[PDB]
DNA sequence: GGCCCAGCCAAAT
DNA sequence: ATTTGGCTGGGCC
């Protein structure tokens, strides 16, 4: 999948590390801040910068926001996909729309 | 019922202005810089900070995002429109009905 | 009423 | 003709 593998790819470079990160699992990853993802990173892996374009991506293929009752940040968004981890670089194809 | 009112509440404070306000023609109004708006205004007047629901609420209630085109406030300016919903027509707010 | 997720068309490919 | 972006809507809670 073209998405997958750049999200995948997205989630290699430290530089953003504060802002997009795997969750400490490497099960699903997280959103820390908005802005600089939406104005800085966004653009530079995928054709938008639109926060919610991305996240209904992610619902397409799947992935599925995981709820908090707060323990990544107060605006954090996470999203998980049972197949989409860090150590299984091999399985991306296996995700798919839907 | 309290939404609109609360929307238009909003669009009355001048301190406002360089995040949302309305547009020129007073006939829609624009989030400029909708970080400061999500994390600063939104709570203030909705008590949240989520845009999208902002965005889920206007469409609830038949305001359409205005796309613009080439030829605006800033590409990341967020426009959004109601044919009764305009700056000098505070007594209208009740024509504007959940869709 | 907030919010996750999906429908559906257009804009890109 | 098919895929990707984005406005809008459905429905849980």
């Amino acid at each position: 999948s073209d998405f997958v593998r750049k999200l995948y790819k997205m989630l290699e470079d430290p530089s953003y590390h504060s802002v997009v990160r795997w969750s400490d699992d490497g099960d699903s990853f997280v959103v820390l801040e908005n802005e600089k993802f939406t104005k800085t990173i966004l653009p530079k892996h995928f054709k938008h910068s639109n926060f919610a374009s991305f996240v209904r991506q992610l619902n397409k293929y799947d992935f599925h926001k995981v709820r908090h009752n707060s323990p990544y940040g107060r605006d954090a968004w996470e999203f998980k996909h049972p197949e989409f981890r860090a150590d299984r670089k091999d399985n991306l194809d296996n995700i798919r729309r839907k």
